[PDB]
Order: C-alpha cells, then sequence, then structure tokens
C-alpha cells in the first residue's frame, strides 16, 4: 500500500509538469508513410503508418478540424491531446507525437496489432471468470491511476480496449477524458455503459467510471451487456431501474461485486465510498489477483493475439482508402490554437 501511494505521488508530479507545459508540434505528416486505414468515424480516422526514417509503425489518429467544430467536439479534442501527452501508465496507449496542419489534427500513438477486445469477445462468445478478472484488474489499476490525477475517462467499453502482444490491455480514445475536481455535466459515452446519474442529467463524478467497470465485467463474463434493448430510451429505462439479471453460471462473489458496482445511488457505489478503490481491490472476487504482478505484466495472459508481422491489420475491419485532404488555407486556427 505504501508503494502505491509513493508511486501515485511521483506520477502526479510527472503529470502536472506535462499538463502545465504541453508538448506541441513534435512531428510533421511528411515524416510518415501511409499503410492502411484502421477505422473511421464522424470527424476523423485512424491509420496505420510507418515513420519513414526509423521504419517504426504507429497508429495515427487524424481529425478533421471543420468536422470537430461542427460536431461540437472542440474542448473534447483539446482534452484528449492534453491528457494523452501528460499521462504515463502501462495500460494506456502511448502518444508518441502530435501536430496539426491547415486542415487536420494528428495524434501518433503506439500501434496495437491485436485489435479491439470487442471483436475477440464476439469471436469467443464469453470470457471465463478468471479471464474477465485478468482484464478487469488492469482497468481497476488504470482508473486508480487516472482518478488520482482527477481524470475521468468516460468512454469505457470493450471497443476501446486494445490487446497488445503480451495479451495486456491498452486503452485508446481519450475523446471524453476530462480533468475535473468534483462534478461535470456533459452527456457523453455509450448508451449501454452510461451510469444512471449521467442519464438523470443532474451532474456526476468519477463514480461513472466504476459503474462502467461493472458493465464491462458483466459483458465480458456474460458475452452481452447487462442492460440491452432495441432503442437507447429503453436501455436507459433498464439502467435507472435498479434491476439487473445475472446469468446462472456467475459466481456468488461476481454477483456481489457487480451489485456493488452496478449500484444506482452514487453514494453506495463501490469506488465512490470514503475507502475508494480499495473497496474493489479488496473485494472477494479479486482475492486471487496479485495487483503488483498485474501492473508489472508478470501474470500469464489468457490469450496472445497471433502476430502476423509488422503492418499486418487482420484484427481490424476493412475500410476504403480515402484521401487525406490538406487545404492551402488554415482552418479553425483560433479554436485549435492550444493543440
Amino acid at each position: 500500500q505504501e508503494s502505491v501511494k509513493e508511486f501515485l505521488a511521483k506520477a502526479k508530479e510527472d503529470f502536472l509538469k506535462k499538463w502545465e507545459s504541453p508538448a506541441q508540434n513534435t512531428a510533421h505528416l511528411d515524416q510518415f508513410e501511409r499503410i492502411k486505414t484502421l477505422g473511421t468515424g464522424s470527424f476523423g480516422r485512424v491509420m496505420l503508418v510507418k515513420h519513414k526514417e526509423t521504419g517504426n509503425h504507429y497508429a495515427m489518429k487524424i481529425l478533421d478540424k471543420q468536422k470537430v467544430v461542427k460536431l461540437k467536439q472542440i474542448e473534447h479534442t483539446l482534452n484528449e491531446k492534453r491528457i494523452l501527452q501528460a499521462v504515463n501508465f502501462p495500460f494506456l496507449v502511448k502518444l508518441e507525437f502530435s501536430f496539426k496542419d491547415n486542415s487536420n489534427l494528428y495524434m501518433v500513438m503506439e500501434y496495437v496489432p491485436g485489435g479491439e477486445m470487442f471483436s475477440h469477445l464476439r469471436r469467443i462468445g464469453r470470457f471465463s471468470e478468471p479471464h474477465a478478472r485478468f482484464y478487469a484488474a488492469q482497468i481497476v489499476l488504470t482508473f486508480e491511476y487516472l482518478h488520482s490525477l482527477d481524470l475521468i475517462y468516460r468512454d469505457l467499453k470493450p471497443e476501446n480496449l486494445l490487446i497488445d502482444q503480451q495479451g495486456y490491455i491498452q486503452v485508446t480514445d481519450f475523446g471524453f477524458a476530462k480533468r475535473v475536481k468534483g462534478r461535470t455535466w456533459t452527456l457523453c459515452g455509450t448508451p449501454e455503459y452510461l451510469a444512471p446519474e449521467i442519464i438523470l442529467s443532474k451532474g456526476y463524478n468519477k463514480a461513472v467510471d466504476w459503474w462502467a467497470l461493472g458493465v464491462l465485467i458483466y459483458e465480458m463474463a456474460a458475452g452481452y451487456p447487462p442492460f440491452f434493448a432495441d432503442q437507447p430510451i429503453q436501455i436507459y429505462e433498464k439502467i435507472v431501474s435498479g434491476k439487473v439479471r445475472f446469468p446462472s453460471h456467475f459466481s456468488s462473489d461476481l454477483k456481489d461485486l457487480l451489485r456493488n458496482l452496478l449500484q444506482v445511488d452514487l453514494t453506495k457505489r463501490f469506488g465512490n465510498l470514503k475507502n475508494g478503490v480499495n473497496d474493489i481491490k479488496n473485494h472477494k472476487w479479486f482475492a486471487t489477483t496479485d495487483w503488483i504482478a498485474i501492473y508489472q505484466r508478470k501474470v500469464e495472459a489468457p490469450f496472445i493475439p497471433k502476430f502476423k508481422g509488422p503492418g499486418d491489420t487482420s484484427n481490424f475491419d476493412d475500410y476504403e482508402e480515402e484521401e487525406i485532404r490538406v487545404s492551402i488555407n488554415e482552418k479553425c486556427g483560433k479554436e485549435f490554437s492550444e493543440f
């Protein structure tokens, strides 16, 4: 416990230095060769690229400034980059470079070829309780780290959990990550993973991450999320109801933990009590977990993604290659001046 406290203090000092003096403009597009588009969204894309000089592969997130403004994701994109450049933890994907041009914002990250947990979960069906516990433990440590720096993550789901070549998690997408002391109000996340207090719209705190952990653990072990319905409105009804139905194969301990994580009133929810993360870390379901060994990656992973070489992308879906448009005129200069 003393080694944790001492680790987190050093980590806060490290974070705050970089938080106060953010790295900017540490590379340029011309330094990278495009290999393949790994994914697309409403205001950007992520591409596999090769750094021309070193031959190292990276995952490059490219965001269209005009589209970020239109979808009102300005502050969110600024948060993402500022937080990512300042954090350092094994289970967070490392931001190696960032920069911008006339048209786009760029975040070059370590490439994780194993793909998203979500795809592996669908292929396998459901994880064993020992299997789920392995992943969950890493998320518990990751939140313990993030919350210690007053950071809420807010985008937990298996889609955002990449599996590295050691079979350990790397969390990607900090679009909803925010530094806040106390409460915040933005309606954001994924309907299946939203805490009641987000839906209720009265404001909320880091306790929403612990709720989402409850959802993640359920989804991992059951093969499907605890609150599912045809339409978001019906999903939200189930969430705020205070009712969960657990599969028969769920251990008594697992159910107890999920009852305490999927706790509707944020003042009785595990991880938001006076005793914080220890209520989770010391829970019976985790009695077998060696938290230090997990941090170190000394625990045998349940599954190692097949490596198929550098620049192989078989763990990702296919996407048509579209142009990377760079305008001659600077766009949205003011809005993204801090990037």
